[PDB]
């Protein structure tokens, strides 16, 4: 069982050891497009790049680059686009991707400012009467409504393709209580947040892949995607106890590097799955 394994690891404080084995086994693929000089300003971190084989391509003849990866979980029947928190100059690209990929939901796992510095650009409008226009990608974004709760905020946004005048409703799920350091004390709120995203249909097949991001779009974002898939798999399989989180994570790392940045995040993922399994079933 998973929970049984969990307790073993704590007993012997092997979290760092286990997490390191995952890192050593993790896939490695080229990221040539990401490294081209013309894309230097499109990357937030020099050590966080999308693999060429699974990168999202913007539908423009000029430069189709954006630091984002498509994570396709064949068995779970679920896909996610993991991306970095957009930059002052890639906000238009960010929404171009949301539009072209036909996404329904945007999942944000960080705050614009953390530990005193900017961890992501203010890419969405904060006031209904102050809409945003991205001239480079000819997109218009309008805050339609907002619902602030204790642990997260859900925003209703309208994205318009000014070229065609077509519009779409985009749901912004913003987890606002992730601690500055470490991980959450309890996976409880994180899990409710996840179910709230599910309940909205943003993760369902009738829509394009949900767009998930934090700062680098690999640590916290990894936690979200890993938890969701594992839980989903425990629902499909005849034998739910066969879901191996370390295996699932390795499968995900074939599509984007460094998903799950610390042993604390790994342990936290186990917690969320184990805890999420008890409510989802018991």
């Amino acid at each position: 069982e998973m929970e049984k394994e969990f307790e073993q690891i704590d007993k012997s404080g092997s979290w760092a050891a286990i997490y390191q084995d995952i890192r050593h086994e993790a896939s490695d693929f080229p990221c040539r497009v990401a490294k081209l000089p013309k894309n230097k300003n499109r990357n937030r971190y020099r050590d966080v790049s999308p693999f060429d084989h699974s990168r999202i391509k913007l539908h423009q003849e000029d430069n189709d680059y954006i630091n984002a990866s498509l994570i396709k979980m064949e068995e779970a029947q679920r896909s996610y686009i993991l991306t970095q928190g957009p930059l002052p100059n890639t906000c238009g690209h960010f929404w171009e991707m949301v539009w072209e990929q036909k996404s329904r939901g945007v999942v944000m796992l960080n705050r614009v400012m953390e530990k005193g510095s900017l961890k992501c650009a203010q890419y969405w409008p904060q006031k209904e009467e102050k809409e945003m226009i991205f001239e480079d990608t000819n997109l218009k974004l309008t805050l339609i409504s907002e619902d602030i709760k204790s642990y997260y905020t859900v925003r209703q946004l309208e994205l318009e393709n000014l070229t065609t005048q077509e519009t779409r409703e985009i749901l912004h799920f913003h987890y606002t209580t992730w601690p500055d350091f470490g991980v959450p004390e309890s996976p409880a709120s994180f899990l409710n947040f996840l179910f709230k995203v599910r309940e909205s249909g943003s993760l369902s097949p009738e829509h394009g892949p949900v767009v998930v991001h934090c700062s680098a779009g690999i640590g916290r974002s990894g936690t979200f995607c890993l938890a969701d898939t594992c839980l989903l798999l425990m629902d499909k399989r005849k034998d739910p106890s066969s879901v191996d989180i370390k295996k699932v994570l390795l499968e995900m790392r074939k599509f984007r590097m460094g998903l799950i940045q610390t042993a604390d995040q790994l342990r936290f993922s186990y917690l969320a799955v184990i805890e999420g399994a008890k409510f989802i079933m018991g």
